[PDB]
C-alpha cells in the first residue's frame, strides 16, 4: 500500500502519507485516497504546498469542481481572515445544504496559517446516526428538512441520507442550515432538531486539525459536517485558506425520495 | 529562554520542548515550566519515558504529590502514582475539575502516556479563567456572590464551593463550574439551579475555550486544575487497543471566592476523598 493511512480517532479523520500532490496521481494513488475519504469521511495531507492550478488539478481527478474570487481559477475560493447566540451546534454545518445538489466533497488547503489558533473540526454524520437509538433511526428515516440560506436558496431533503457510494445512512441535519422539519409542529420541530444537533456533535463524534502551512483538508459532505474557528479572530495573526468544491448528485432519503427544490453560487463561495 | 513553548490554541494549551524530564530540573527550568503552565493552563510534553520514581522527582518539584487510595489505581510500591488502565448525554457530560467534591481540591496533575493506542483516547481541557471573562458583565457579577455544592460517591463528599474561584498565584477569577461534581448552586430554587447550572456549562465548554490532546507513548499533561476542567475520551471504548497511563496529583489549597470566603466542608472522609483524587 503506498500511501500511508493514520486514523486520528476511532470514527473519523486520518492524515495521509506517501503522495505528492503537486503532480498528478495514478489511478491507484487516486483509489486509496477515495477509499481512505469514505471509510474516515475526512484526510489530510501535510506538507503539499501547491499553485492553485495544482489545486485544481488535484480536485479534478475526483470529480467536477464547481465553478471570495481567485483571479484566473474560478474553482478556487479564497478564506482570508480579512453578537451571536451561541449553543453547541452553532457554527456547525454542511456546505451549501440549502441547493438541491450540494457538493459532495471539499478540498481546503492552507497557505497563511497562524503559529496556533484557527484550528478547524469535522463530525461524522454516519456514526450520529447509527448512534441514535433504533426508535430514533425509524422516525427519523421518514422526516424531510427545509434547508434555506440568505445571502435566496430553499430546498427539502431527508433528514436521512443515503450514501450514494457505500450505502450508508446519514444523519443529514447541516445545523446552520437546516431550519425545520416538514409536517410537524413549529415546537415539535424546534426540540427535535434541538435533540438532534446536540447528538451530532458528540465529541466521541468529531476530529480536530490543527493547520500548517501546506496542509489540505479533503472531506466527504456526504457524510459529515464542519466548523469553522473562532478562536483566531482574538489573534493578530493573518489567516488564509483556499478551496475548491465537487458538484455533488441530489440526495435521496430511505425511501429512495429524491430532494426536491423549493427557491432558487453566493453559498457555495461562503459556506 | 531554555525551554520553547509552542501554543496549541488561542488561550490554552502549549507543548514544550527542550527539557529531559528523566533528570532533576534545575531552579529556571522549573520556574521556566511553571509560567507555562500558569499562563497555558496545560502543558505538554512529547518523547518523555519515565520510571515511577522519575514521576513522582519530577512531580515533587511543583507541589507535594498526593499519597494513594488503598485500591483504587493503586500502584505498588508508588502511593504517588495513580494507574490508569446506559448513559445521559449532554454537551458537558463527562467534563470536570478533579475532586472539587472535597475541600482542597488538587492543584495540579500529572498524567503520562505510557501504553498508548495508534489512535482513539485524546483528552481535552477547557480554560475556565477565559470562560469567566467571557460571561456578559452582569452574568459575572451574579456568579461572583454565588455557591456551589459538590458532591462525589465513591464505589459520600460534599464541600460547597464559590462559583467563581480566584486564582491563588494570578489572582483571576475562574468559572468553577466542575460540570461531573457540581449539582446545586446555593441559596435559589432547584429550577433556577438546573437552568442557571445548564447556561454556564453550556458556556464553559464552548469550542473556543478548549484544546483536544492525541497521545503518544512518552507524552505527559501537566494541567491547572485551579483553572481548567478536562474531558476523558469515550471513543476508545469501541476500540480493541490497550491503554495505559499513570497519574500524580498535587495536593491543593482551599479555594476562596471574590468575598474572601473560602470554602466550607459539609459531608466527607479522608479515605473517601482518596477515591475521589484516585477515580476523578
Ligand atoms: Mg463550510
Ligand atoms: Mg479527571
Amino acid at each position: 500500500p503506498s500511501i500511508q493511512v493514520k486514523p486520528l480517532s476511532a470514527h473519523i479523520g486520518a492524515e495521509l502519507h506517501g503522495v505528492d500532490l503537486t503532480r498528478k496521481l495514478d489511478p491507484s494513488e487516486v483509489a486509496q485516497i477515495r477509499a481512505a475519504l469514505l471509510r474516515w469521511r475526512v484526510v489530510f495531507f501535510r506538507e503539499q504546498f501547491l499553485t492553485h492550478e495544482q489545486h485544481v488539478a488535484f480536485s479534478a481527478q475526483f470529480g467536477e469542481p464547481t465553478l471570495g474570487h481567485v483571479d484566473g481559477h474560478p474553482e478556487v475560493y479564497s478564506i482570508s481572515k480579512y453578537q451571536a447566540l451561541l449553543r453547541p451546534w452553532t457554527g456547525w454545518h454542511t456546505d451549501v445544504t440549502a441547493a438541491l445538489n450540494p457538493p459532495w466533497a471539499s478540498i481546503l488547503r492552507g497557505v497563511t496559517i497562524p503559529p496556533y489558533g484557527g484550528d478547524t473540526q469535522w463530525t461524522n454524520l454516519a456514526l450520529a446516526y447509527e448512534k441514535l437509538s433504533a426508535p430514533l433511526r425509524a422516525f427519523v428515516d421518514g422526516l424531510r428538512g427545509v434547508h434555506r440560506f440568505t445571502p435566496v436558496l430553499v430546498t427539502e431533503h431527508p433528514l436521512v441520507r443515503v450514501h450514494p457510494e457505500t450505502g450508508e445512512r446519514v444523519l443529514y441535519v447541516s445545523p446552520s442550515f437546516l431550519k425545520s422539519i416538514v409536517g410537524v409542529t413549529p415546537r415539535e420541530s424546534e426540540a427535535l432538531l434541538e435533540l438532534l444537533w446536540e447528538h451530532a456533535t458528540r465529541p466521541e463524534f468529531t476530529v480536530r486539525f490543527k493547520w500548517e502551512a501546506g496542509s489540505v483538508a479533503f472531506w466527504d459532505n456526504r457524510a459529515t459536517a464542519h466548523l469553522a474557528p473562532t478562536d483566531i479572530f482574538d489573534l493578530d495573526f493573518d489567516r488564509q485558506l483556499y478551496r475548491t468544491t465537487l458538484v455533488g448528485d441530489v440526495p435521496v432519503g430511505p425511501d429512495g425520495r429524491q430532494s426536491v427544490a423549493i427557491e432558487g453560487a453566493a453559498a457555495v463561495a461562503l459556506n
